[PDB]
């Protein structure tokens, strides 16, 4: 959590660490805040994984704040069944529905 740039919409330590400090608070045992799915444990499949140990979940972020649920969210942050950050990963280098990292996430 330290500037990621995500192909070309830029989030701020400060916006990567507010989202995940969010979705660490919600997804350990205190709120439901809305949501169809995230936050939820990014469970199995190739392609992408961190090195870390998880089991990790998905928070889908937004270029103005923690979670609000716009709708495309190709960019999204993902973090660590405690609080750590594990990665930022984002569907707008990819094939629509595919995933590619962003800045410091390989």
């Amino acid at each position: 959590q330290s500037a990621t740039t995500c192909g070309s919409t830029n989030y701020s330590a400060s916006q990567v660490r507010a989202a995940a400090n969010a979705a660490c608070q919600y997804y350990q045992n205190d709120d439901t805040a809305g949501s169809s799915t995230y936050p939820h444990t990014y469970n199995n499949y190739e392609g992408f994984d961190f090195p870390v140990d998880g089991p990790y979940q998905e928070f889908p972020i937004k270029s103005g704040g923690v979670y609000t649920g716009g709708s495309p969210g190709a960019d999204r942050v993902v973090i660590n069944t405690n609080c750590e950050y594990a990665g930022a990963i984002t569907h707008t280098g990819a094939s629509g529905n595919n995933f590619v990292g962003c800045s410091g996430t390989n």
